[PDB]
């Protein structure tokens, strides 16, 4: 699994929270132009397998914005880091004090979120607790209109070190496919910084490669959706010249 047994006793300490599969709650305070809500996820994550399951309900009544919007916004720590990797692990390492993780995400020809995370351990329960602000938005546009289609793509988001804020940063497109045929940009910009003043794992470049397939729960009458995602990191090679020349 293993997941303890690295030379490094820093990537020892953040792999071993990891090992196994952890409880996950998401919480989210909402309001996209004066339009409130909230929703409460639960689930868990393996992160030997890169593998989130989640399953969130819109808990004031029906969700003003569609499902698919709120993806990147509703626990990075749960990708799967290759062994010759996991130096540039930020997210476990920077546990169980936790992390900020900070978006602007532009709908193009449309409004935009601004979002504010704090992703730490209450126990043995990984919490990621959200406030999201969404404004400019059409009334009668794409998302306060409903018009998205319930789906999502497979992404590779690349991650870069922020160093002097001791932190990370990545911007990254998501399409979202509009009922029409055609597609809806959100244009993502990201940061995230430790909460603790521990020492926590910088990385290389490198990115994430996301795969994401959205349900519904058959017996649910609550405003929902069921994620099932998968997370890998990838995009530094090994040595030596090579392991298999």
């Amino acid at each position: 699994h293993h997941h303890h047994h690295h030379t490094d006793p820093m990537v020892s300490k953040g792999e071993e929270l990891f090992t196994g599969v952890v409880p996950i709650l998401v919480e989210l305070d909402g309001d996209v132009n004066g339009h409130k809500f909230s929703v409460s996820g639960e689930g868990e994550g393996d992160a030997t397998y890169g593998k989130l399951t989640l399953k969130f309900i819109c808990t004031t009544g029906k969700l003003p914005v569609p499902w698919p919007t709120l993806v990147t916004t509703l626990v990075l720590c749960f990708s799967r880091y290759p062994d010759h990797m996991k130096q540039h692990d930020f997210f476990k390492s920077a546990m169980p004090e936790g992390y900020v993780q900070e978006r602007t995400i532009f709908f193009k020809d449309d409004g935009n979120y601004k979002t504010r995370a704090e992703v730490k351990f209450e126990g043995d329960t990984l919490v990621n607790r959200i406030e999201l602000k969404g404004i400019d938005f059409k009334e009668d546009g794409n998302i306060l209109g409903h018009k998205l289609e319930y789906n999502y793509n497979s992404h590779n988001v690349y991650i870069m070190a922020d160093k002097q804020k001791n932190g990370i940063k990545s911007n990254f497109k998501i399409r979202h496919n509009i009922e029409d045929g055609s597609v809806q940009l959100a244009d993502h910009y990201q940061q995230n910084t430790p909460i603790g003043d521990g020492p926590v794992l910088l990385p290389d470049n490198h990115y994430l490669s996301t795969q994401s397939k959205l349900s519904k729960d058959p017996n649910e009458k609550r405003d929902h959706m069921v994620l099932l995602e998968f997370v890998t990191a990838a995009g530094i090679t090994l040595g030596m010249d090579e392991l298999y020349k």
